[PDB]
């Protein structure tokens, strides 16, 4: 990867300018570790993940997630994999470069931010089967993403689906006592320090779930605020996947959606043995097709 000086990324970024694009500013996004700027190197639009502490954690666990980040990408290389181009150490913050990804992430697609239109089921069923791919890859390369969820599902020039941010994947059960990763996506067992990519699984099953509702994982304003308890809602026959269909598509069909919940569903077992492997997965999805 290329090394950039952090004068140059501050540069092309109009100085880290944090207002919104929206607004005429450079922010694409941002989260608990960073914020996420567009950037203009070598007459190719790039995106600058500049590090911050934002959700508490110290500036030795910061760069330890920076290096990973680095280690992991230097190893994975596949189709449904964000690409990253270089980085930045030498200056006042850590960046991280990568390719540019002009539909930014699932989650704000699925939410329409910034007015862009509504995902078609046809668009969602190929975005959930290239998510599947990637997990896949990670995988069968020996490793566990530990945070799968729709931020980090980001979307190309044809929309293909690309796993993002893995400061925190690790090599491969497993305990730590640094129990990490978002809590409305992850597994049970995860929650309680395990380590496997059976949890990688449980918090796809959310994310197919999103991609049905086009609802975010957690809503403090909504009843219920977590959306995998739809999934006791529809399985104690209180409602159906039906009532929770996102309505902003015209395009889907009772059978498709159906046979994703269904693998949703498998996912979201509560027992990890009971859950499916990646590779089942794949091979539901492509057979929904
Ligand atoms: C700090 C924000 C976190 C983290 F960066 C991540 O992986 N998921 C989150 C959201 O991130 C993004 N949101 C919108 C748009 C985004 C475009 C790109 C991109 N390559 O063009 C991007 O690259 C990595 C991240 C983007």
């Amino acid at each position: 990867f290329h090394s950039f000086s952090f004068y140059e990324l501050k540069n092309v970024t109009n100085n880290f300018d944090e207002r919104p694009i929206s607004v005429g500013g450079n922010k694409m996004g941002e989260g608990g570790f960073g914020v996420v700027y567009k950037g203009y190197v070598n007459n190719t639009t790039v995106a600058v993940k500049k590090l911050a502490a934002m959700v508490d954690i110290t500036t030795e666990e910061l760069k330890q997630q920076f290096d990973q980040e680095i280690k992991v990408m230097a190893k994975c290389q596949h189709e449904n994999l964000v690409e990253l181009l270089g980085f930045s150490s030498d200056g006042d913050d850590l960046c991280l470069v990568y390719v540019y990804m002009p539909n930014g992430s699932l989650l704000d697609r699925l939410s329409c931010l910034d007015g862009t239109p509504p995902l078609s089921w046809h668009m969602r069923c190929k975005i959930a089967q290239g998510a599947a791919n990637g997990i896949n890859f990670l995988h069968e390369n020996h490793h566990i993403h530990r945070d799968i969820k729709s931020a980090n599902i980001l979307l190309d020039e044809a929309f293909t689906a690309k796993i993002s941010d893995f400061g925190l994947a690790r090599a491969s059960t497993v305990m730590t006592s640094r129990i990490v990763g978002t809590t409305a996506y992850m597994a049970p067992e995860a929650l309680r320090g395990e380590i496997t990519p059976k949890s990688d699984i449980y918090s796809f099953g959310v994310v197919l779930l999103e991609i049905i509702t086009g609802l975010p994982a957690v809503d403090e304003h909504r009843e219920p605020q977590l959306l995998l308890d739809i999934k006791e809602e529809i399985e104690d026959e209180e409602k159906t996947i039906e009532d929770y269909i996102d309505k902003k598509m015209n395009d889907a069909d009772s059978t498709s959606v159906e046979a994703m919940y269904s693998v949703a569903s498998q996912c979201l077992h509560e027992k990890k043995n009971k859950r499916p492997d990646i590779k089942k997965v794949q091979q539901l999805l492509q057979e929904m097709t």
